[PDB]
């Protein structure tokens, strides 16, 4: 057995900060209607719950070489774009 009851107003505020991102992309929705990615910017979603999870992993660091300024998504592959195109091998202040 069991009883009970209870009657309370409620004026706070929602899971968003008075300054956090969360609230800004969630104006993007209530503007537009949805939300791009802050990461990527090409997919977005119908609100920031489901961007969240979406980011939670699309969140990478992307790179870009100095030498040339090429831009790929694996470190490992780029890293090695420069040995191999800027191959300057330390000889003398000259080739020949
Ligand atoms: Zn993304
Ligand atoms: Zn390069």
């Amino acid at each position: 057995g069991s009883s009970g009851s209870s009657g309370r107003i409620r004026k706070e505020p929602p899971v968003y900060a008075a300054g956090s991102l969360e609230e800004q992309w969630y104006l993007e929705i209530v503007d537009k209607g949805s939300v791009s990615c802050p990461t990527c910017q090409a997919v977005g979603r119908k609100t920031i719950e489901g961007l969240k999870k979406h980011m939670e992993n699309c969140k990478q660091e992307m790179f870009t070489c100095h030498h040339c300024g090429k831009q790929l998504r694996s470190l490992a592959g780029m890293k090695y774009h420069v040995m191999a195109n800027h191959n300057s091998l330390p000889s003398g202040p000259s080739s020949g």
